[PDB]
């Protein structure tokens, strides 16, 4: 029995789609610092999730654990960032990752033209889009409480995907799958990943596991 599933295509927000460009399309040194802005993404999201169960305590039902996961996949040339904290809605998911735009957007551009560090991108509030200094594609699994599962992906070029998941299911969380480009395959190596989480990643204040696939 054939399946039938629905896509939906968007087109992201002017400034985002240049930003996004001008990450992929321009040398930049330090790349390392794309984990840094996923983990504090999902700091936040776990922050969210915990301060929320102190007034509903069923918003754990979905699961009590709060970490962070990472899981380098030296076959398909995929890292995986995956945390158990509050998860995105289909609103949550359209506006936080590229329809709506971000005020910070244009600033950080100008700053990046003048010779900026790409570190400073977390401070103009567009951390995440560094995914793409090491990804070619990157796709964002979600869960939020009393809604679906959904999936985000896009490899730039002006567009995205979402659509409701109906792979593995999550409990509660988002998973951020990174597939590398050709050249960055240092960031599935344990000693890479312990090195730039030591570096950059030491005060989050929730456990990460490293899983290292034998071999
Ligand atoms: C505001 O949070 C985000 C912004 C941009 C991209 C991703 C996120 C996000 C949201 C949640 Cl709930 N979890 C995670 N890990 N990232």
């Amino acid at each position: 029995p054939m399946e039938e599933e629905e896509v939906e295509t968007f087109a992201f927000q002017a400034e985002i789609a240049q930003l996004m460009s001008l990450i992929i399309n321009t040398f930049y040194s330090n790349k390392e610092i794309f984990l840094r802005e996923l983990i504090s993404n999902s700091s936040d999201a776990l922050d969210k999730i915990r301060y929320e169960s102190l007034t509903d305590p069923s918003k754990l039902d979905s699961g009590k654990e709060l970490h962070i996961n990472l899981i380098p996949n030296k076959q398909d040339r995929t890292l995986t960032i995956v945390d158990t904290g509050i998860g995105m809605t289909k609103a949550d998911l359209i506006n936080n990752l590229g329809t709506i735009a971000k005020s910070g957007t244009k600033a950080f551009m100008e700053a990046l033209q003048a010779g900026a560090d790409i570190s400073m991108i977390g401070q103009f509030g567009v951390g995440f889009y560094s995914a793409y200094l090491v990804a070619e594609k990157v796709t964002v699994i979600t869960k939020h409480n009393d809604d679906e599962q959904y999936a985000w992906e896009s490899s730039a070029g002006g567009s995205f995907t979402v659509r409701t998941d109906t792979g593995e299911p999550m409990g509660r969380g988002t998973k951020v799958i990174l597939h590398l480009k050709e050249d960055q395959t240092e960031y599935l190596e344990e000693r890479r990943i312990k090195e730039i989480v030591k570096k950059h990643s030491q005060f989050i204040g929730y456990p990460i596991t490293l899983f290292v696939e034998k071999e």
